[PDB]
């Protein structure tokens, strides 16, 4: 169909346009010359090229493995951001109550991000600070307790998530059914929110038959990787909830905090 | 540092001084009396107004798409000869091998240009004929192909461009990194340009956290829109290309024919 071949470009289009990151430039990065931080030599090096300000204070400084999460918080607001202007071109979102807008944003972002991060990861690490640093899975893993915990998770996701080999006209398509879960706590026009979903799923089902002939059950291991992402951003909130209660230093950011605030 | 404080004040000084418009005088402009160009009618009324010239031929006169085409590049043959002059002040930059100097600018004066389109643009349009007029991004989208796609992703960058809120303290010291780039094909002294670059860049980078302690991501982000605009200059460049072979009343202007030659 046309007008839904259309919906599917809309999409993807809003999806280049809004996100500062995409995966075809993620792969052209990743096969090279990004800074690659592996050590805590690197990551203080890193740190005085690609964020400056934050190591500018001496010995006031944070422990690294505080302001390696307060860098990841950073990266995570930007993305909300991002997010948050794509959600426009979903047909019918902007149609929504206001306060619909709010909460299916709510609880998708977080999904949303953990699916797009791994665009830039690979099994040896991920692109940081808008593709200029490369960051090692080993040297995350190495960060002390709970700061390690945040982070391996999210790689064993994308390294599922990346071997169905989807591409940006997909992921675009996925992202925008992640924000339109009718199935969200608190929403007042429920029925609306369904047809807009059953609307994208059903443009994003059509696209997989096309775009992946050679997959026949590819929109069904999507829809589980929905699910999967859900229980990821529970465990997540989980963990950051453990770090803020434990880690003093650990501030999180305040747009994250409402992000937070009675998820899950 | 005294010197590096001052190398990015004579940067900014050259910038004020050689470019006839800057974001200051862009924005008192856009807040309001320039005269506006949204359809046929006014941009008729507009030739006849600022470009006179242009429109004496009677029913010799080129199609709008044409006449709009030749405009723009009178437009850009004036802000390379304004980014010529700039690059004077760069340190460094005279003392490079002419060729070299040649070669820079060559790469150099697209990327900078679409950077500083951004500064006469908003969502709704942009400023034309030096701040006299203002012409709507609707009307530029309502131009027969492939005229149209000429202007549209310009807006799309600008946009994600301006919401960076930098000032002309910032562009000034972003349009020297463009023009010091040492990765430029054919450089005779790449070893000499690239510590010119780093200079400059250096500059960029502590210039950065002083005047956007708020955005620790700024510098990156910032390298992250030199590797957008050099994308985007190659996709103009094919769109150049094809309305030359395609459209036979839209000349190239000779300074820009040499400036597209062998670029990519
Ligand atoms: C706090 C958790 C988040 C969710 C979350 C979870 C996992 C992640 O990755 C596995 C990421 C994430 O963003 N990874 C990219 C990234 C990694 C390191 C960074 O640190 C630096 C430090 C210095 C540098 F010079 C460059 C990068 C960074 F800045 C970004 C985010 C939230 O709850 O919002
Ligand atoms: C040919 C492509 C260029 C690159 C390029 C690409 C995109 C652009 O903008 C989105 C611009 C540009 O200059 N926009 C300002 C502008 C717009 C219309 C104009 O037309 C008139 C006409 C009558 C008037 F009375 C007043 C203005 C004009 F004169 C200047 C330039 C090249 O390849 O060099």
């Amino acid at each position: 169909t046309a007008d839904l071949k259309s919906l599917a470009k809309r999409i993807y289009e809003a999806y280049l346009k809004n996100f500062n990151m995409n995966k075809v430039k993620a792969r052209v990065i990743l096969s090279g010359p990004p800074f690659v931080i592996h050590d805590m030599e690197t990551l203080c090096m890193a740190e005085k090229t690609l964020v400056a300000k934050l190591v500018a204070n001496g010995i006031q400084n944070k422990e690294a493995e505080v302001r390696i999460f307060h860098c990841c918080q950073c990266t995570s607001v930007e993305t909300v951001t991002e997010l948050t202007e794509f959600a426009k071109a979903i047909p019918g979102f902007a149609n929504l109550d206001l306060n619909d807008q709010v909460t299916l944003l709510k609880y998708g972002v977080y999904e949303a991000i953990f699916a797009m991060l791994s665009s830039v990861m690979n099994k040896d690490g991920m692109l940081v600070a808008y593709g200029n640093g490369f960051i090692t899975r080993e040297f995350l893993k190495s960060l002390r307790k709970p700061f390690c915990d945040i982070m391996e998770p999210k790689f064993d996701f994308a390294m599922k998530f990346n071997a169905l080999e989807l591409d940006d006209s997909d992921i675009s398509l996925f992202v925008a059914a992640i924000i339109c879960c009718g199935d969200r706590p608190g929403l007042l026009n429920v029925g609306h929110i369904e047809k807009m979903q059953e609307g994208i799923v059903h443009v994003l089902r059509l696209h997989l038959q096309s775009n992946h002939p050679d997959d026949i059950f590819l929109f069904p291991k999507l829809l589980q990787k929905m699910a999967d992402l859900r229980q990821l951003v529970t465990e997540h909130a989980q963990l950051v909830q453990i770090i803020k209660k434990t880690e003093s230093d650990a501030a999180l950011h305040p747009l994250l905090q409402e992000i937070y605030r009675d998820m899950y």
